Order: C-alpha cells, then sequence, then structure tokens
C-alpha cells in the first residue's frame, strides 16, 4: 500500500554558480539570486545544513570586489531573526571560531556544530536550506562568497513543495540531535524521524502541473531512519535502472576510502551498465592543483572499457575552471563543485563527492526524481558542459588548460 | 576439531607438455608421468575429461608428433585385460568417439555427463586417479596435441591415498550424473562428503615435510556440504597474499563469457594490489582462436599501475611460436596452464578464468600451502616463462610474435 499523495503546486529550478571569466557561447538563475529572494520571502523559519562558513572578505582575508554577494547574503542572514525568523544553523565542527556564526548568534539564531568524526569519523558535508516549511535549496553550493561568484556550483531549489520540505526537516533534526553536547547516535531513532517516502514508494507530487515521482536520500547509514533510503541505495538504484546513458559531472571520483580499503560498489555498477546493457557512460571529472592525483589511474582504467568487441563505451573527459593573473590571488576558487547524474529516465542531485567515506561515514542527502522537465535540463547543463573548451580528454597537456591541474 | 592427519610419504611432481621448438635456457614431461603411471596400475584408474582425440585418426592428420598420444591409448587399451576397472567419464560429445569404443571393447567403463542440461556447462575437469594412491591433475586433455604441440602444467601426487581418496569422491559425483536420468541431488549422499576444505585442509607429510593440502570443486550444485568451492578457494589464495601473486592461465575474462559482468576475481587483484601493495603479475595466453573482448579488460587492469597509489599490475601475452609445417596442426600451439602461485601458496586449476568455469562447468584445484618445495618450483615456472621471448607487452606489434594473435 502506497502513502499518501501530495497535492502541492512544486516547481523545481536548477540553480548554478558560474565564476567569473566563465563563458558559455549559449540560462539558469544564479545561486545568489535564489538564496536573496528565499531570505527576502522568509517569513517563519530557516534551517541551514552546513559544512563551513566564510561569507566574507575578513573570513578570507581578502579584498574582493567578488566578495560583495556573499557580504550580501550574510546581511540578509543577520535580519531574520530581529524580523520573527527562527533560524536554526547546524554546521560541521570546525577548527577554530567562526565570525559569520557569531554575527548570526548576536542577531538571535540558534547554532550547533555536529562533531561526526567523533560520532562516524565522517564530517557535516551537507549542503541545504529548508525555508519555511515549504521551499528548499539542495546542492553543491556552501556558505562561502566563493561558491557565488569564483567557483562553479549546481543545486536545485524546490518552491511550494511543504510536502517534500518537511521530509527534509526529519533529516535536518536528525542533524540538529546530534548537534547537542552529550548526544549519541540512537540504536533505533524515535519514529518522528522516519519516512514512508523512498525508493520503494516514493512521494507522489504535482511538479511543474505534471505528476512525478520524487524522494530524498540520506548518509551516513547510522543517520538513517527505518525508512529512509540511503544515499548509496539510491544512486546504484539510478545507476543499475539506466537503459540508454549515464552522464555523471563530480567534483572528485575515486573507487577508495580517500588503513586504505578498495571500493567498486560505484565503479561495478558503471561497468556492468556498459557491458551488460551497452549504456554510454560519460563521466565529468574536476581538476585543479589540489586533485588527488591517485585519480588519474583508476579514471584510465574506466576509459580502457571503451572497446568495439564488447561494444562498451565509457568516456571521460576533465573539467578546468581557467584563472587569470588576478583571480590566480583568490585562495581556493576557480574550481567546479558540481555532483549530480543524469540518465535518460532519472535525476541525482547530491551534496557529497563519488568516494567511499561520503557513503560509509560522512553526511550527506540527495534529491531523485522521475518524471515522463527537470531532467532535460539537467541533461542540457552537462551536455553543454562536456562539449565545451574547459573539458578535456585524459592525454591532453597540462598548460594547454589554463590553471593548475595534477590529473594533466 | 581438526580431521585425522595423513601419514602417507606423499610425493609432488610439477609435469609440464613442452611443445616442440619451443627452447628455454626441466619438470618430467606430461607424456613419461602418464605412461608410469599406466605401466603401474593394479586395480582401478578413473579418469574425468573433456575430449579424446589421442591418434591421428581422430584428427585426420599424418603428424609423427601424434605417436606419443597414440602410445598412451595402446597402453591404455592393456588395463582392463589385466584385471584393472577403468571408469572413463567425459562431457557429452557431440559425436561418437573412436577412442572411447576401442576402449570399451577392451573392457573399460564409459559415462558421458550430459553437463548441458544438468547446469547449462560442460564436464571440462581433466584427472586421473590410480588405484586410490596416485593421481594427476591440471590441464592437458586426452589428446596427442597435449603431449607434443600445445603447452601444459600439471601435478602428479605421488603414494597419497588419503588426498587420491578424497579425489574419488568428486569422481563418483561425476559417475553417477553419467546415468541416464540422473538429476542432481538436493543434498549429496553422505557417502561424498569430506572433512578436507579451506577451514581444515588435509595435514600431510609431503616430500618428507609437512604441508596442509585441499581440493576444491565446481560448479557448486556438484559441491556436498564440506567441499569448498573452487571460487572460495582461488579467491582465498588471493585475499591471503601479502607481497605477490603470479598467475598464468590460458584466457582470462571478468564475465560471463544473456550476459553478464562478473568481476569476482578482477576486483579480488584489485584489491589485492591497492590494500595490501601486492605486486600481480598476469600472464595470459594468445593465438589466433583468443577472444578479442579480453584486451579491453586486461589494458583496464594494467592501468591501476601508478606510482601515487603504489599499485603494481603487469601484464604480458604469452605467445607459442609456429612454423610453416606446425600451422597444418589443427588447434594447437598455444599454452593452456592455468595456475596460481604467491609467496606462501600454490593453486593448480583445470579450469580458464571466467566465469561459467566457476558457476556452471565442472572443474577441481590443488591448494597446497607448506613451509620453498612445490610452491618454489611453480614461481620457477611462471618466472622462466615470464621473461622468455614468448611473453610480450600489451602495446607489442603482432608480426614480431611468430603467430597469429588476436589480442595485438
Ligand atoms: C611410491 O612408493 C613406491 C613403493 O610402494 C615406490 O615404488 C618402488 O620403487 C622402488 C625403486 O625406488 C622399487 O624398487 C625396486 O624393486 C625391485 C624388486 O621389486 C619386487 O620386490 C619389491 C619388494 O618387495 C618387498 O616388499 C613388499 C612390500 O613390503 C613385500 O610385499 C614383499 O614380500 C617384499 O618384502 C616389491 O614391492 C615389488 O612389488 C611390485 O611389483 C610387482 C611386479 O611389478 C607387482 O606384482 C606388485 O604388485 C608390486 O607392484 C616386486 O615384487 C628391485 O629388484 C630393485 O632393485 C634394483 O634396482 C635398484 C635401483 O633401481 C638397484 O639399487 C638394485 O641394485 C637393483 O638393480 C628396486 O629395489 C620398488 O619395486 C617400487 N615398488 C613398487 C610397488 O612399484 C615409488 O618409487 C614411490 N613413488 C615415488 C614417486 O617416489
Ligand atoms: C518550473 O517552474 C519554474 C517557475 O516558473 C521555472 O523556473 C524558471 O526557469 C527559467 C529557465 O528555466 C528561468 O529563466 C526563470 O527565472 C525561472 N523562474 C523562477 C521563478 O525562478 C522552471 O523552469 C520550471 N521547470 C521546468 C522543467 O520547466
Ligand atoms: C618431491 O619428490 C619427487 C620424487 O622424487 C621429486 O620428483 C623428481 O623431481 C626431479 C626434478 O623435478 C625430476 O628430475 C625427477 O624426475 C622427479 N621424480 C619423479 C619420480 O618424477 C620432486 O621434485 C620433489 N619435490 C621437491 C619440491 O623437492
Ligand atoms: C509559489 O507560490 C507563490 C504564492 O503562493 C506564487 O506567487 C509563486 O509564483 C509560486 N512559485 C514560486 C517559484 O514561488
Amino acid at each position: 500500500q502506497r502513502p499518501a499523495p501530495c497535492y502541492d503546486p512544486c516547481e523545481a529550478v536548477l540553480v548554478e554558480s558560474i565564476p567569473e571569466g566563465l563563458e558559455f557561447p549559449n540560462s539558469n538563475p544564479s545561486t545568489s539570486q535564489a538564496w536573496l529572494g528565499l531570505l527576502a520571502g522568509a517569513h517563519s523559519s530557516l534551517d541551514i545544513a552546513s559544512f563551513y562558513w566564510t561569507l566574507t572578505n575578513n573570513d578570507t582575508h581578502t579584498q574582493e570586489p567578488s566578495a560583495q554577494q556573499g557580504e550580501e547574503v550574510l546581511q540578509q542572514l543577520q535580519a531574520l531573526a530581529p524580523r520573527g525568523v527562527k533560524v536554526r544553523i547546524a554546521v560541521s565542527k570546525p577548527n577554530g571560531p567562526l565570525a559569520d556564526l557569531q554575527s548570526l548568534l548576536q542577531s538571535g539564531a540558534q547554532v550547533r556544530m555536529v562533531d561526526m568524526q567523533k560520532l562516524t569519523h565522517g564530517v557535516l558535508h551537507t549542503k541545504f536550506w529548508v525555508v519555511d516549511q515549504t521551499h528548499f535549496y539542495l546542492g553543491s553550493a556552501n556558505m562561502d562568497w566563493r561558491s557565488l561568484t569564483q567557483v562553479k556550483e549546481l543545486g536545485v531549489v524546490m518552491y511550494n513543495c511543504s510536502c517534500l520540505a518537511r521530509d527534509l526537516t526529519k533529516i535536518f533534526e536528525a542533524y540538529w540531535f546530534l548537534g547537542q553536547a552529550g548526544s549519541s547516535i540512537p540504536s533505533t531513532w524515535p519514529r518522528s524521524f522516519d519516512t514512508r517516502y523512498n525508493q520503494e514508494t516514493p512521494m507522489e507530487i504535482c511538479l511543474n502541473g505534471t505528476p512525478a515521482l520524487a524522494y530524498l536520500a540520506s548518509a551516513p547509514p547510522p543517520l538513517c531512519p527505518s525508512g529512509r533510503t540511503p544515499d548509496l541505495k539510491a544512486l546504484l538504484n539510478v545507476v543499475d535502472s539506466a537503459r540508454s546513458f549515464i552522464y555523471i559531472a563530480v567534483m572528485n571520483y575515486l573507487p577508495t576510502m580517500e588503513p586504505r580499503r578498495f571500493w567498486p560498489a560505484i565503479d561495478d555498477g558503471l561497468r556492468r551498465a556498459a557491458y551488460e546493457r551497452g549504456v554510454k557512460v560519460r563521466l565529468l571529472i574536476s581538476c585543479w592543483g589540489h586533485s588527488d592525483p591517485s585519480m588519474r589511474s583508476f579514471l584510465l582504467s574506466l576509459a580502457a572499457l571503451h572497446d568495439n568487441h564488447t561494444h562498451s563505451d565509457i568516456q571521460v573527459k576533465l573539467f578546468v575552471v581557467p584563472t587569470d593573473e588576478s583571480q590566480a590571488r583568490i585562495p581556493y576558487a576557480r574550481v567546479n563543485h558540481n555532483k549530480y547524474m543524469v540518465t535518460e529516465r532519472a535525476s541525482y542531485i547530491g551534496t557529497s563527492n563519488w568516494s567511499g567515506s561520503y557513503f560509509t561515514e560522512t553526511a550527506g542527502t540527495s534529491l531523485l526524481v522521475t518524471q515522463n522537465g527537470l531532467r532535460s535540463q539537467l541533461e542540457a547543463v552537462f551536455l553543454r558542459d562536456w562539449e565545451s573548451p574547459y573539458s578535456h580528454d585524459l592525454d591532453t597537456s597540462a598548460n594547454s588548460v589554463g590553471n593548475a591541474c595534477r590529473l594533466l
């Protein structure tokens, strides 16, 4: 027996940050405008799951005009509680004090810091916003001014979708519980955290005026209540159900536990899809000066499967954001942070890079949607990026790419 | 509680077939060992076999190099009239076999196992059990080519009655299924079961020093309760290795040769190399009949050799040269060897390394651990072959190899 259907008029918008200087002779609203609109409409509540906070020039020891959007975001955040909006912030436990969070505290917001390292030996990596139990953002953008103007980002805003937003709030509530000082993960979570919407029975929603199936997946497994699909299971179900193509854009990909362990769950899913079903796989991996060089061997290993006897067809490119003389002075910028997957039948938008810890120890969430739309728009972003001059084959020269790339 | 130790004076001898013309800078030949066993037989002979082409008449040839195979058939014909009870199990042929007609007329018993109806595989196993005392197990078929025109690797275990009687239970499974209408019991009668397996191996005296030995079996429906499956035994050798893994097999393929991807061994090797720094060397045979789909999978493995991960996987192809006269012999001039050696353990098998051999087709393997010996001799066979001019890297030119090779 399926759970109750939803009648809210849900509308989904893909939201991107395109770094200054990147041009794509060819648009989605930017992450900055979507966040400021959400904040301007907020009247009752805001829940933010976050990794770190650097919204200001002072935070990064810089004097960049590019930080203005981030600075504006922070100002609108400080204004929320004094106008009646209950703000709750969950952040991964930091090394030093955070100024953004101290300002938010003095404006009346609540903050708890989640020590995922003690609980599970991971971090709180999830990025999402839940606003007025009605709208949500979920995607790759951190609370970082660079994430608006100097690095590439992909996420989704779901508007007017209370059924799904309350479902996200259950995940946030797990974080909020573990943010108290003496908290320990329960053996069995209270029934209030549980959901009836999952891979087996997704939520039936109206999405842009058309029926669709949607659910939210969660990581790590100790944070998953009884009926919540694990993130790895949802991702692999998409990989395994594909019959025509699998397009993947992710910042890092590694079939390992980044004592070292080999971790082939995703890698074997792609090998299987291509050999048994002839599905076309395209893998778009980001590269900058901080890329883990051990990525190259595994990527070459996949690309060897492209072969006219098995008729398997797997292809890999690297996406590199060019940096000019002034931009190279910005710390930790000029990269592509996207983490998403689209097939001929399904969409997957996530907060986690594709290696084992994000699926066994670290916090993450993903949104899964099936419809007969958002899918075609996600495929359009992927093809634009894959065909741009910013994407390069594994044999490309490292000086011909516009930025440092260890994988070349 | 371990089973009873054995006090038989077991002695193991590596036995090889070296094709005419192949030269190396030496173990007894398959032919000599088989002739000694046949002349000494006094009470019983069991042969598990794939096919029978011991004579020139069988292959429609006039080769003098067939004489050894013909002598073998002659000496087999002398067994029954001397009182030796001969039982031959053969994979169900697609036509009459003259060898088997002549053996029936001399008094031997012959049964044909239709594994295709039983499990959708074949009866691929090659072994001899002699007087419940000695056995041959290896790659050589009942084929005169297997003595002089193809490269073979096997073992003869002499004076080891406990282990030979253990092999006879496997043969008895074939003999039962060689009757018409036999159906493979859901649980085998207790007489087929064994106490010697991966968990508690037979304790033997091997060349005067203690050793641990057991015999593994395929496919799973022919395995009674205490019999280790072939795949489990092979994978345990791969996972226990700490220094190196040397494998020489005629075919290797991570699939079910409706198409299925089959990564059990492949992921074993990837894990060994990444997690434990194990040096894996893979020596694959190549001739004009090689499945071309092998090359892409082998390239995928060789891509893991990297100075960042420190994984060290290497692949060579072994090609037996042929001169103009030899190319007239049908289905010859290849290396049929199937074995694995580590710094700790020996594995000698009858199966090629692809999925059907472990799920549907009959096979047997011998696993030995000892604290030098058989292990060091197998490693010496491998290193000789690996450093010989008959071994070539994946980028070698097809014209420089001495024979047709599909993977180059
Ligand atoms: C695995 O183990 C077996 C042992 O079981 C071993 O085979 C033996 O190998 C040795 C060589 O190293 C052979 O030794 C030769 O034997 C010649 C005489 O053979 C006759 O006498 C044998 C001894 O009989 C005594 O012991 C038995 C058992 O205890 C007992 O019943 C008797 O009453 C008696 O006390 C006898 O075993 C043997 O019987 C076999 O053969 C007959 C005929 O084929 C057959 O009917 C039987 O059923 C049985 O199979 C036979 O009766 C001897 O002349 C010869 O001496 C010459 O050679 C040596 C060296 O070459 C010179 O030094 C010497 O100067 C002479 O020129 C030699 O001693 C022995 O016969 C083998 N036994 C068998 C059964 O074959 C294998 O080597 C082991 N395998 C491995 C790989 O190591
Ligand atoms: C679902 O409806 C929303 C709301 O109208 C659409 O969002 C618009 O998308 C276009 C480009 O795709 C933007 O230029 C507009 O600014 C967006 N509007 C808002 C309010 O953000 C969305 O495109 C629709 N989804 C589909 C699949 O058509
Ligand atoms: C174990 O004992 C057997 C019995 O002698 C050894 O077999 C001999 O091995 C040498 C070298 O390979 C050959 O020249 C002989 O022909 C073999 N004898 C027989 C009867 O075939 C075997 O080598 C020993 N194993 C070890 C590790 O020492
Ligand atoms: C959501 O609902 C509001 C008011 O109910 C409506 O005005 C708006 O256009 C809808 N869509 C979005 C994206 O907010």
